[PDB]
């Protein structure tokens, strides 16, 4: 039972992202063949996390997302036990060695302010950075970590993804799936 959305995800995202996404959902008991919008959302978030860590200097970011849950907590333990930063209650996506804070990266198909609130209500010290499929962004204390060009090409890619699904009539299903 193979959807259009699943075939589009495999042709739209690079194979390392797709496989990390697949491992992730299976690890949490989800099927990329069925929960195809989530499949698409996971790849998107993953690609945004990787572009984001690429925007800094060489050694600036540790990448927490995309790892096995046990190994992700292992690295945050090490980060915490060497920088003296409080251990987050939930797994974040990155750690910033320059600013010494964990980052939760968000990608939403709804309005900037709500997901941040939803995200901030659940987080309760880590930095939050939200990106939209429309090109809006919001970060904690209005501190956006990266320079403008790095975030700009993230927004550019999100909108390209938007168009590629719209041209395949899959955008409507994806927007109202969140
Ligand atoms: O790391 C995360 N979860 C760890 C576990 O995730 C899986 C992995 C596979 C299957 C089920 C959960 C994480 N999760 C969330 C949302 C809200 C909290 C649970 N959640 C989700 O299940 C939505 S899947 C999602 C959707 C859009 C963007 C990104 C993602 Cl991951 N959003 C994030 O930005 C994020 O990093
Ligand atoms: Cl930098
Ligand atoms: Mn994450
Ligand atoms: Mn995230």
């Amino acid at each position: 039972r193979g959807s259009h959305m699943e075939d589009f995800v495999r042709q739209c995202f690079n194979p390392m992202i797709v496989e990390l996404a697949e491992k992730a959902m299976k690890e949490y008991g989800e099927d990329p063949k069925i929960e195809t919008n989530k499949f698409a959302a996971i790849c998107t978030h993953l690609e945004v996390c990787f572009m984001y860590s690429d925007g800094g200097s060489k050694h600036r970011f540790e990448i927490i997302e995309g790892r096995d849950r046990i190994m992700a907590w292992t690295v945050v333990n090490s980060i915490c036990n060497t920088t003296g930063v409080e251990k987050p209650k939930f797994l974040p996506d990155l750690y910033d060695y320059k600013e010494n804070r964990f980052i939760e990266i968000g990608v939403t198909r709804r309005e900037v302010h709500i997901y941040y609130l939803e995200k901030a209500n659940k987080i309760k010290k880590t930095h939050i950075h939200i990106f939209s499929f429309t090109g809006e962004e919001m970060a904690t204390k209005a501190d956006y970590t990266l320079d403008e060009e790095s975030r700009a090409r993230i927004k550019t890619r999100l909108f390209t993804i938007r168009q590629e699904m719209a041209s395949r009539s899959l955008w409507d299903s994806f927007r109202q799936s969140e």
